[PDB]
């Protein structure tokens, strides 16, 4: 039951997104060079950030917003890295399933 | 065969690309700040997106195009993460020897 | 036992960051198209680089700054790739039980 | 020695870089919106591409240059994904050196 861990990440990440989304908007909004002004934008950003695609059309400029970032990133990096783990640990499940 | 899974991803992803490519063009095309106007552009984008290189010369601006995105991304992230799995599960194949 | 390796990376990376941060500033600062002028900026960059999010609001332009980069990147890529390893090797810990 | 595989990637990638570097320059150079004009630039790009950091200060615009890309990317993604594999398969080496 290591896939029970997968779903976990899934959730967490989504939370971290909404969390980071709603969190970061208010940490940036109203400051200079803010682009993470509206919540809908920030939302996108989180996605763009947790997948590290980083198109760079949106990013933090506040010493705080940049933290909300780090968290989001590592979250996603971690979450996926996790699912990569489950996919594999499963392959060794049918690799020892045949062997013994 | 867990590599039978590898090839699977490969395919899927390619589909998701063409899928997302052709899908996203029509979801963006004709809107404001539309960048994903032509299908050939979108195509590129999918690549640039599923590999998460995100040069950012192209991206979605429509609430929809951004979904086509998420799918594309996770697809690639997943697919590769998978192949990383096969590479490894294989190493433990000659480690239990 | 192998998580002792995890924490290791964590540290190293953080060092490489500060290292790269403080290192790269001075390698760029004062040159043309210099973006990595202040240390606080460079700091951010390292993060943005080691996670490969590459928003691209900051990057190196000096043949040197670009090395500081490579190191930072591979560091992060490696570090995380490592933690992905521990997560997995652990799953095969409760798979062999 | 699955690490014999690691070094392999390392090499290959470096080749693919120089390969892609020198390859892509000539595929772009002299075209419209070309930014991958000089070889030194392209070189950087390969790095920036194979690590997928994609700062986006340089990229392909030619239907060809974009292929040189795909190759470079998958190369790096693969190479690192590989090294992630060795790191792990090794951990299960001292996990079965404790488990029995
Ligand atoms: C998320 C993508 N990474 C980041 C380093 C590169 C592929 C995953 C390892
Ligand atoms: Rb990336
Ligand atoms: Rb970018
Ligand atoms: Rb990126």
């Amino acid at each position: 039951l290591h896939w029970r861990a997968a779903g976990a990440a899934t959730v967490l990440l989504v939370i971290v997104l909404l969390a980071g989304s709603y969190l970061a908007v208010l940490a940036e909004r109203g400051a200079p060079g803010a682009q993470l002004i509206t919540y809908p934008r920030a939302l996108w950003w989180s996605v763009e950030t947790a997948t590290t695609v980083g198109y760079g059309d949106l990013y933090p400029v506040t010493l705080w917003g940049r933290c909300v970032a780090v968290v989001v990133m590592v979250a996603g990096i971690t979450s996926f890295g996790l699912v990569t783990a489950a996919l594999a640990t499963w392959f060794v499940g049918r690799e020892q399933e045949r062997r013994g």
